[PDB]
């Protein structure tokens, strides 16, 4: 129970983060040229919210995997100095910090 409750705590805190804006909704490949081709497994906070709400995480590890996928995707598609990339670095470091401060 504590696994998914912390997952809920951190997910809520990421969803409400100032730097969360590139990750609140799935990237729309029709608006982002090359995204479909470059990013094999899209992931975003709302998709993680949907899976978490639907009970779809077996362990806290799977939730962390989806989160890390959000940020791996971000770093794969965006320059580190891009606005989305910079936000992704803030969000990634935030996630890793929060994750480690519990686990
Ligand atoms: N509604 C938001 C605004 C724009 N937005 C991006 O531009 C983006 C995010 C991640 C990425 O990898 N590439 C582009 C995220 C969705």
């Amino acid at each position: 129970h504590s696994d998914l409750t912390f997952c809920e705590i951190i997910l809520m805190e990421m969803e409400s983060h100032d730097a969360a804006w590139p990750f609140l909704e799935p990237v729309n490949p029709r608006l982002v040229s090359g995204y479909r081709r470059i990013i094999k497994n899209p992931m975003d906070f709302s998709t993680m919210r949907e899976r978490l709400l639907r009970g779809g995480y077996t362990s806290s590890e799977e939730f962390a995997a989806d989160a890390l996928l959000v940020f791996d995707n971000c770093q794969t598609f965006n320059e580190d100095d891009s606005e989305v990339g910079k936000a992704g670095h803030i969000m990634r470091r935030f996630f890793e910090s929060r994750w480690e401060e519990f686990y």
